Protein backbone atom coordinates (compact mmCIF):
# COMPACT_ATOMS: atom_id res chain seq x y z
CA UNK A 1 0.00 0.00 0.00
CA UNK A 2 2.95 2.19 0.74
CA UNK A 3 5.55 0.82 -2.07
CA UNK A 4 5.25 3.53 -4.96
CA UNK A 5 6.95 2.46 -7.87
CA UNK A 6 9.85 5.45 -8.48
CA UNK A 7 11.83 5.81 -11.87
CA UNK A 8 15.36 7.42 -12.38
CA UNK A 9 14.69 10.86 -13.13
CA UNK A 10 14.76 10.98 -16.98
CA UNK A 11 12.14 8.18 -17.04
CA UNK A 12 10.61 10.12 -14.16
CA UNK A 13 9.82 13.18 -16.69
CA UNK A 14 9.98 11.77 -20.06
CA UNK A 15 7.20 9.19 -19.04
CA UNK A 16 5.01 12.37 -18.85
CA UNK A 17 5.06 13.11 -22.41
CA UNK A 18 3.83 11.28 -25.69
CA UNK A 19 6.84 10.55 -27.39
CA UNK A 20 8.35 8.76 -24.55
CA UNK A 21 10.64 5.63 -25.65
CA UNK A 22 10.22 2.63 -23.14
CA UNK A 23 13.71 1.97 -24.50
CA UNK A 24 15.74 -1.42 -24.55
CA UNK A 25 15.84 -3.28 -21.09
CA UNK A 26 12.36 -5.69 -21.48
CA UNK A 27 13.22 -6.26 -17.52
CA UNK A 28 12.50 -2.70 -17.27
CA UNK A 29 8.92 -2.87 -19.12
CA UNK A 30 6.88 -4.04 -16.68
CA UNK A 31 7.94 -1.53 -13.49
CA UNK A 32 7.06 1.76 -16.23
CA UNK A 33 3.63 -0.37 -16.77
CA UNK A 34 2.70 -0.40 -12.79
CA UNK A 35 4.15 3.00 -12.62
CA UNK A 36 1.51 3.90 -14.82
CA UNK A 37 -1.45 2.02 -13.31
CA UNK A 38 -1.09 3.92 -10.01
CA UNK A 39 0.05 7.78 -11.49
CA UNK A 40 -3.54 6.69 -13.46
CA UNK A 41 -5.57 5.28 -11.45
CA UNK A 42 -4.07 4.76 -8.02
CA UNK A 43 -1.75 2.71 -5.60
CA UNK A 44 -5.79 1.41 -4.73
CA UNK A 45 -6.88 0.43 -7.81
CA UNK A 46 -5.33 -3.25 -8.50
CA UNK A 47 -3.78 -5.52 -5.91
CA UNK A 48 0.23 -5.19 -6.70
CA UNK A 49 0.39 -9.14 -6.29
CA UNK A 50 -2.14 -9.91 -8.36
CA UNK A 51 -1.50 -7.12 -11.45
CA UNK A 52 2.05 -8.31 -11.29
CA UNK A 53 1.39 -12.32 -12.19
CA UNK A 54 -1.10 -10.77 -14.69
CA UNK A 55 1.71 -8.58 -16.56
CA UNK A 56 4.02 -11.46 -16.18
CA UNK A 57 1.10 -14.27 -17.92
CA UNK A 58 0.24 -11.67 -20.47
CA UNK A 59 3.88 -11.28 -21.09
CA UNK A 60 4.47 -14.76 -21.59
CA UNK A 61 1.53 -14.56 -24.53
CA UNK A 62 3.15 -12.28 -26.62
CA UNK A 63 5.55 -13.82 -29.50
CA UNK A 64 9.17 -13.37 -30.77
CA UNK A 65 7.49 -11.46 -33.54
CA UNK A 66 9.71 -8.14 -35.01
CA UNK A 67 7.19 -5.86 -34.23
CA UNK A 68 3.64 -7.02 -32.72
CA UNK A 69 5.79 -8.15 -29.72
CA UNK A 70 5.72 -7.18 -25.82
CA UNK A 71 7.33 -4.13 -26.36
CA UNK A 72 4.27 -3.08 -28.39
CA UNK A 73 1.96 -3.97 -26.18
CA UNK A 74 3.75 -1.44 -23.59
CA UNK A 75 4.09 1.36 -26.31
CA UNK A 76 0.68 1.40 -26.80
CA UNK A 77 -0.23 1.61 -22.77
CA UNK A 78 2.13 4.29 -22.65
CA UNK A 79 0.76 6.09 -24.98
CA UNK A 80 -2.98 5.94 -23.76
CA UNK A 81 -1.38 7.04 -20.03
CA UNK A 82 -0.69 9.83 -21.82
CA UNK A 83 -3.62 10.67 -22.99
CA UNK A 84 -5.68 9.94 -19.78
CA UNK A 85 -2.83 12.55 -17.94
CA UNK A 86 -3.53 15.15 -20.16
CA UNK A 87 -7.36 14.40 -20.07
CA UNK A 88 -7.31 14.11 -16.08
CA UNK A 89 -11.41 14.61 -15.64
CA UNK A 90 -12.62 13.12 -18.50
CA UNK A 91 -12.80 9.88 -17.36
CA UNK A 92 -14.33 7.13 -14.74
CA UNK A 93 -12.06 5.25 -12.46
CA UNK A 94 -13.66 2.12 -14.12
CA UNK A 95 -12.45 3.38 -17.51
CA UNK A 96 -8.82 4.41 -16.59
CA UNK A 97 -8.37 0.81 -15.09
CA UNK A 98 -9.63 -1.18 -18.25
CA UNK A 99 -7.91 1.30 -21.18
CA UNK A 100 -4.41 0.51 -19.73
CA UNK A 101 -5.32 -3.12 -19.78
CA UNK A 102 -7.02 -2.81 -23.05
CA UNK A 103 -3.39 -1.67 -24.24
CA UNK A 104 -1.16 -4.19 -22.75
CA UNK A 105 -3.91 -7.18 -24.19
CA UNK A 106 -4.64 -5.59 -27.23
CA UNK A 107 -2.30 -7.94 -29.61
CA UNK A 108 -1.92 -11.04 -27.21
CA UNK A 109 -0.87 -14.18 -29.36
CA UNK A 110 0.08 -12.29 -32.59
CA UNK A 111 1.54 -14.13 -34.54
CA UNK A 112 2.59 -11.55 -37.55
CA UNK A 113 -0.35 -11.57 -39.94
CA UNK A 114 -3.38 -9.75 -40.77
CA UNK A 115 -7.14 -10.73 -40.75
CA UNK A 116 -6.43 -11.15 -44.69
CA UNK A 117 -4.11 -13.62 -44.75
CA UNK A 118 -6.08 -15.57 -42.08
CA UNK A 119 -8.92 -15.97 -43.95
CA UNK A 120 -6.92 -16.78 -47.24
CA UNK A 121 -5.14 -19.54 -45.25
CA UNK A 122 -8.46 -20.73 -43.89
CA UNK A 123 -6.89 -20.39 -40.70
CA UNK A 124 -9.28 -21.85 -37.77
CA UNK A 125 -9.56 -18.43 -35.99
CA UNK A 126 -11.25 -17.05 -39.41
CA UNK A 127 -14.34 -20.29 -38.90
CA UNK A 128 -14.94 -18.99 -35.10
CA UNK A 129 -14.72 -15.38 -36.43
CA UNK A 130 -15.58 -14.03 -39.64
CA UNK A 131 -14.85 -10.51 -39.04
CA UNK A 132 -12.06 -8.48 -36.36
CA UNK A 133 -10.32 -12.10 -36.44
CA UNK A 134 -7.20 -11.74 -34.57
CA UNK A 135 -8.95 -8.64 -32.45
CA UNK A 136 -11.62 -11.12 -30.91
CA UNK A 137 -8.87 -13.68 -30.59
CA UNK A 138 -6.99 -11.18 -28.66
CA UNK A 139 -9.66 -10.29 -26.53
CA UNK A 140 -10.48 -13.84 -25.75
CA UNK A 141 -6.62 -14.18 -24.46
CA UNK A 142 -7.45 -11.06 -22.05
CA UNK A 143 -10.75 -13.71 -20.95
CA UNK A 144 -8.44 -16.72 -20.44
CA UNK A 145 -5.64 -14.87 -18.51
CA UNK A 146 -7.90 -13.13 -16.51
CA UNK A 147 -9.72 -16.59 -15.53
CA UNK A 148 -6.16 -17.68 -14.08
CA UNK A 149 -5.80 -18.23 -10.67
CA UNK A 150 -4.48 -15.27 -8.83
CA UNK A 151 -5.07 -13.06 -12.12
CA UNK A 152 -8.31 -11.83 -11.17
CA UNK A 153 -7.00 -7.78 -11.13
CA UNK A 154 -10.86 -6.92 -11.08
CA UNK A 155 -11.64 -9.18 -8.05
CA UNK A 156 -13.23 -6.50 -5.42
CA UNK A 157 -15.42 -5.14 -8.26
CA UNK A 158 -18.81 -5.66 -7.81
CA UNK A 159 -20.87 -8.08 -10.62
CA UNK A 160 -21.45 -4.73 -12.43
CA UNK A 161 -18.60 -3.17 -12.93
CA UNK A 162 -16.60 -5.95 -13.19
CA UNK A 163 -19.32 -6.63 -16.54
CA UNK A 164 -18.98 -2.67 -17.48
CA UNK A 165 -15.04 -3.06 -17.51
CA UNK A 166 -14.73 -6.55 -19.49
CA UNK A 167 -17.18 -4.71 -22.23
CA UNK A 168 -15.08 -1.94 -22.19
CA UNK A 169 -12.03 -4.05 -22.71
CA UNK A 170 -14.06 -5.60 -25.50
CA UNK A 171 -14.99 -2.75 -27.36
CA UNK A 172 -11.26 -1.39 -26.87
CA UNK A 173 -9.58 -4.50 -28.22
CA UNK A 174 -12.23 -4.61 -31.12
CA UNK A 175 -11.58 -1.44 -32.35
CA UNK A 176 -8.15 -1.42 -33.06
CA UNK A 177 -9.45 -3.61 -36.22
CA UNK A 178 -8.02 -0.52 -38.19
CA UNK A 179 -10.90 -1.88 -41.11
CA UNK A 180 -13.51 -0.47 -38.48
CA UNK A 181 -11.26 2.74 -37.63
CA UNK A 182 -12.22 4.68 -41.28
CA UNK A 183 -16.32 4.74 -40.35
CA UNK A 184 -15.32 5.15 -36.92
CA UNK A 185 -13.71 8.35 -37.65
CA UNK A 186 -15.78 9.97 -40.65
CA UNK A 187 -18.83 9.28 -37.55
CA UNK A 188 -16.77 11.17 -35.19
CA UNK A 189 -15.97 14.16 -37.56
CA UNK A 190 -19.24 14.54 -38.74
CA UNK A 191 -21.04 14.59 -34.88
CA UNK A 192 -17.90 17.18 -34.26
CA UNK A 193 -18.71 19.71 -36.80
CA UNK A 194 -22.23 19.33 -36.77
CA UNK A 195 -21.46 19.67 -33.04
CA UNK A 196 -23.53 16.65 -32.10
CA UNK A 197 -20.61 15.18 -29.87
CA UNK A 198 -22.00 14.45 -26.60
CA UNK A 199 -19.64 12.35 -23.82
CA UNK A 200 -22.87 11.53 -21.71
CA UNK A 201 -24.21 9.45 -24.52
CA UNK A 202 -21.89 6.27 -23.96
CA UNK A 203 -22.58 5.15 -28.05
CA UNK A 204 -20.17 8.39 -27.99
CA UNK A 205 -18.12 7.31 -25.61
CA UNK A 206 -17.49 3.92 -27.25
CA UNK A 207 -16.55 5.69 -30.25
CA UNK A 208 -14.50 8.27 -28.98
CA UNK A 209 -12.22 5.23 -27.14
CA UNK A 210 -11.97 3.47 -29.99
CA UNK A 211 -10.22 6.48 -31.89
CA UNK A 212 -8.37 6.89 -28.70
CA UNK A 213 -7.22 3.09 -29.24
CA UNK A 214 -6.17 3.76 -33.24
CA UNK A 215 -4.28 6.60 -31.78
CA UNK A 216 -2.29 4.32 -29.29
CA UNK A 217 -1.91 1.66 -31.48
CA UNK A 218 -0.35 3.83 -34.48
CA UNK A 219 1.78 5.78 -31.75
CA UNK A 220 4.99 4.90 -33.46
CA UNK A 221 4.46 7.24 -36.11
CA UNK A 222 4.71 10.15 -32.84
CA UNK A 223 8.15 9.52 -31.98
CA UNK A 224 10.99 11.32 -32.65
CA UNK A 225 12.49 10.26 -36.35
CA UNK A 226 15.13 7.98 -35.24
CA UNK A 227 12.60 5.74 -33.05
CA UNK A 228 9.48 6.22 -36.27
CA UNK A 229 12.83 5.07 -38.89
CA UNK A 230 13.60 2.26 -36.59
CA UNK A 231 10.00 1.34 -36.07
CA UNK A 232 9.16 1.10 -39.49
CA UNK A 233 11.48 -1.97 -40.06
CA UNK A 234 9.79 -3.77 -37.34
CA UNK A 235 6.59 -3.58 -39.07
CA UNK A 236 7.83 -4.04 -43.31
CA UNK A 237 9.24 -7.39 -41.52
CA UNK A 238 6.28 -8.61 -40.32
CA UNK A 239 4.46 -6.94 -44.04
CA UNK A 240 7.52 -9.21 -46.22
CA UNK A 241 6.73 -12.35 -43.93
CA UNK A 242 3.19 -12.18 -44.72
CA UNK A 243 3.92 -11.40 -48.49
CA UNK A 244 6.20 -14.53 -48.99
CA UNK A 245 3.43 -16.33 -47.32
CA UNK A 246 0.93 -15.29 -50.04
CA UNK A 247 3.21 -15.99 -52.39
CA UNK A 248 3.54 -19.20 -50.62
CA UNK A 249 -0.27 -19.96 -51.29
CA UNK A 250 0.13 -19.28 -55.04
CA UNK A 251 -0.85 -15.21 -54.51
CA UNK A 252 0.69 -12.13 -55.64
CA UNK A 253 0.81 -9.84 -52.46
CA UNK A 254 -0.16 -5.95 -52.30
CA UNK A 255 3.11 -4.14 -52.63
CA UNK A 256 3.33 -2.56 -48.98
CA UNK A 257 3.68 -6.62 -48.36
CA UNK A 258 5.93 -7.21 -51.42
CA UNK A 259 9.93 -6.98 -50.40
CA UNK A 260 10.61 -7.34 -54.12
CA UNK A 261 8.85 -3.80 -53.81
CA UNK A 262 10.97 -2.52 -51.10
CA UNK A 263 12.05 1.15 -53.22
CA UNK A 264 7.71 1.66 -53.05
CA UNK A 265 8.14 1.95 -49.00
CA UNK A 266 8.27 5.82 -48.42
CA UNK A 267 5.73 6.58 -50.55
CA UNK A 268 3.62 3.53 -49.19
CA UNK A 269 4.33 5.63 -45.56
CA UNK A 270 3.41 8.88 -47.46
CA UNK A 271 0.45 7.04 -48.43
CA UNK A 272 -0.57 5.76 -44.44
CA UNK A 273 0.25 9.61 -43.15
CA UNK A 274 -2.09 10.84 -45.16
CA UNK A 275 -4.91 8.27 -45.76
CA UNK A 276 -5.07 7.21 -42.45
CA UNK A 277 -2.27 8.32 -39.36
CA UNK A 278 -3.12 12.41 -39.85
CA UNK A 279 -6.73 11.96 -40.10
CA UNK A 280 -7.12 10.36 -36.86
CA UNK A 281 -4.67 12.45 -34.56
CA UNK A 282 -6.58 15.75 -36.57
CA UNK A 283 -10.15 13.79 -35.14
CA UNK A 284 -8.52 12.95 -31.95
CA UNK A 285 -7.29 16.66 -31.12
CA UNK A 286 -10.40 17.97 -32.22
CA UNK A 287 -12.12 15.93 -29.89
CA UNK A 288 -9.37 15.94 -26.91
CA UNK A 289 -7.59 19.37 -27.46
CA UNK A 290 -4.65 18.48 -25.12
CA UNK A 291 -3.76 15.15 -27.40
CA UNK A 292 -2.27 17.92 -30.12
CA UNK A 293 1.19 16.86 -29.64
CA UNK A 294 0.52 13.83 -31.55
CA UNK A 295 -0.67 15.51 -34.42
CA UNK A 296 2.51 17.81 -33.87
CA UNK A 297 5.08 14.97 -33.96
CA UNK A 298 2.62 12.90 -36.66
CA UNK A 299 3.20 16.25 -39.11
CA UNK A 300 6.65 16.36 -38.16
CA UNK A 301 7.57 12.33 -39.10
CA UNK A 302 5.10 13.35 -42.26
CA UNK A 303 7.37 15.90 -43.33
CA UNK A 304 10.53 13.68 -42.70
CA UNK A 305 9.53 10.44 -45.15
CA UNK A 306 8.77 13.51 -47.62
CA UNK A 307 12.57 14.42 -47.15
CA UNK A 308 13.64 10.52 -47.62
CA UNK A 309 11.39 10.96 -51.16
CA UNK A 310 13.66 13.79 -51.94
CA UNK A 311 17.01 12.41 -51.72
CA UNK A 312 17.59 14.40 -48.76
CA UNK A 313 18.10 11.09 -46.66
O1 LIG B 1 3.36 2.02 -41.72
C1 LIG B 1 2.33 1.41 -41.92
C2 LIG B 1 1.94 1.07 -43.24
C3 LIG B 1 0.75 0.40 -43.41
N1 LIG B 1 -0.03 0.03 -42.36
C4 LIG B 1 -1.27 -0.68 -42.53
C5 LIG B 1 -2.16 -0.33 -43.56
C6 LIG B 1 -3.38 -0.99 -43.72
C7 LIG B 1 -3.73 -2.03 -42.86
C8 LIG B 1 -2.87 -2.40 -41.81
O2 LIG B 1 -3.23 -3.42 -40.95
C9 LIG B 1 -2.99 -4.80 -41.32
F1 LIG B 1 -1.63 -5.03 -41.54
F2 LIG B 1 -3.50 -5.62 -40.30
F3 LIG B 1 -3.57 -5.17 -42.53
C10 LIG B 1 -1.65 -1.72 -41.65
N2 LIG B 1 0.32 0.31 -41.15
C11 LIG B 1 1.42 0.96 -40.83
C12 LIG B 1 1.63 1.22 -39.38
C13 LIG B 1 2.19 2.36 -38.84
C14 LIG B 1 2.16 2.23 -37.46
N3 LIG B 1 1.60 1.08 -37.15
N4 LIG B 1 1.24 0.42 -38.32
C15 LIG B 1 0.67 -0.86 -38.34
C16 LIG B 1 1.47 -1.94 -38.72
C17 LIG B 1 0.97 -3.26 -38.75
C18 LIG B 1 -0.32 -3.52 -38.38
C19 LIG B 1 -1.15 -2.45 -37.97
C20 LIG B 1 -2.47 -2.69 -37.58
C21 LIG B 1 -3.24 -1.65 -37.20
C22 LIG B 1 -2.75 -0.33 -37.18
C23 LIG B 1 -1.47 -0.06 -37.55
C24 LIG B 1 -0.64 -1.11 -37.95
MG1 LIG C 1 -3.72 -5.54 -33.67
ZN1 LIG D 1 -1.28 -3.10 -31.95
Amino acid sequence: GLMQFTLPVRLCKEIELFHFDIGPFENMWPGIFVYMVHRSCGTSCFELEKLCRFIMSVKKNYRRVPYHNWKHAVTVAHCMYAILQNNHTLFTDLERKGLLIACLCHDLDHRGFSNSYLQKFDHPLAALYSTSTMEQHHFSQTVSILQLEGHNIFSTLSSSEYEQVLEIIRKAIIATDLALYFGNRKQLEEMYQTGSLNLNNQSHRDRVIGLMMTACDLCSVTKLWPVTKLTANDIYAEFWAEGDEMKKLGIQPIPMMDRDKKDEVPQGQLGFYNAVAIPCYTTLTQILPPTEPLLKACRDNLSQWEKVIRGEE
